[PDB]
């Protein structure tokens, strides 16, 4: 058999980032089992599982492709200067506004190449492409509930489920109450004091 959707399979895998940090990582004695393709890791890491071998390890990249990135491969585009060159100003960097037929699509010059120029906007907040390992343990087949909710043997057995709050995490609100600790013994007193 092949792992494939609708089926639960515990597979840990670590990731690491270019720069060299470790996002999340899951080790053998504790694999984590969910519904392949529609469970929670990133799909592009659930459908590079599709068809593998339970018990087999397996590296497979996937980040700004389809992960946490998720680069937009949709406002990329190259094309020369022959469909346009008397924008009142022509240069690399430039913001021009391209009308695709998904409608109104904003572009932007970045630098032009031989053939074609290049159009796009910001990668700073993508193709952040992350490289992990993967390993499956077991595929198996949920039932309807547990395809239902997205759970393997579980269901209603799941601890809670975004049902808390109160909490932030973020900051930026207040700031500098006291200083530091208790009012500590400083103010003026020049003149001596006793000193060095």
């Amino acid at each position: 058999m092949k792992v494939a959707k609708d089926l639960v399979v515990s597979l840990a895998y670590q990731v690491r980032t270019e720069d060299g940090v470790l996002v999340d990582e899951s080790p053998v004695s504790a694999p984590l089992d969910y519904l392949h393709g529609h469970g929670s890791l990133i799909s592009g890491l659930e459908t590079a599982l599709e068809g593998h071998e339970v018990g087999d390890k397996f590296d497979v990249a996937v980040g700004a492709n389809d992960a946490y990135g998720q680069y937009d491969e949709n406002l990329v585009q190259r094309v020369p200067k022959d469909v346009f060159m008397g924008v009142d100003e022509l240069q690399v960097g430039m913001r021009f506004l391209a009308e695709t037929d998904q409608g109104p699509v904003p572009v932007e010059i970045t630098a032009v190449e031989d053939d074609h120029v290049v159009v796009d906007g910001n990668h700073m907040l993508a193709g952040q492409n992350l490289k992990f390992n993967v390993e499956v343990v077991a595929i198996r087949e949920a039932t309807e509930e547990e395809l239902a909710h997205g759970h393997v043997h579980g269901a209603h057995d799941h601890h809670h489920d975004h049902d808390h709050d109160g909490c932030c995490g973020g900051h930026g609100h207040d700031h500098g109450h006291e200083h530091g600790g208790e009012g500590c013994c400083g103010g003026k007193g020049n003149g001596g004091c006793g000193c060095h």
